[PDB]
């Protein structure tokens, strides 16, 4: 059949380092394309296309409880060895990760239909609002 | 409440630039990392927790018609302009991205419940299964 429509999720990816080497894409971004899967929305009328990509990457699992610190190496980010605790003040959920980097955590709370996440590490805080899909 | 079930997906990210360079994360992953939206998988029973993290990037869409030339430019990788020509080789979508590079171009069909995507440059070929979803 000629009739590619439909959503696709990638399977196998070979090659696409030397693809994109050939390409002259630098080493950084090569090392982190090539840990996305792909999904390909392709919407076709006769001989009309329309494709729309989204790529994908799946961090690693995080589980603890509620007041048992445990060990936490930082591979989605930068990678380090943190000793994690999380405990409630209230209703905020508040995480201090004991390591080489002062004043490094997070405060997770939730305020109607959004998801309040507050990270600071130093002096620095990134604020992310999250919406319940 | 202290119920964080469910699945978040981020609505906004102020300052994740300052909290990464303060994490001493690199430029080129600073680069790609700012442009990702989160989504949030939170499995919660009592104060025991999963977290569940996707990381997603939007690729700008696509459109053209078979026999059509028409100009990209390639912001999704190496972002260079191209003049692509699309047509078919009997059920086969043929892809000829006229450019700089030689051999440029891709090939795609539909065999089964399998699209199969064959992307080249010069003398690289990377070969791409995804599934109906």
């Amino acid at each position: 059949t000629r009739d590619q429509n439909g959503t696709w999720e990638m399977e196998s990816n070979e090659n696409f380092e030397g693809y994109m080497k050939a390409l002259d894409i630098d080493f950084a971004t090569r090392k982190i394309a090539v840990r996305l899967t792909q999904t390909l929305v392709i919407d076709q009328d006769g001989d009309n296309f329309k494709f729309k990509t989204t790529s994908t990457f799946r961090n690693a699992d995080v589980d603890f409880t509620v007041g048992v610190e445990f060990d936490e190496y930082t591979k989605s980010l930068d990678n380090r060895h943190v000793k994690a605790l999380v405990t409630w003040e209230g209703d905020v959920l508040v995480c201090v990760q004991k390591g080489e980097k002062e004043n490094r955590g997070w405060k997770k709370w939730i305020e109607g239909d959004k998801l309040y996440l507050e990270l600071t590490c130093g002096d620095q805080v990134c604020r992310q609002v999250f919406k319940k899909k």
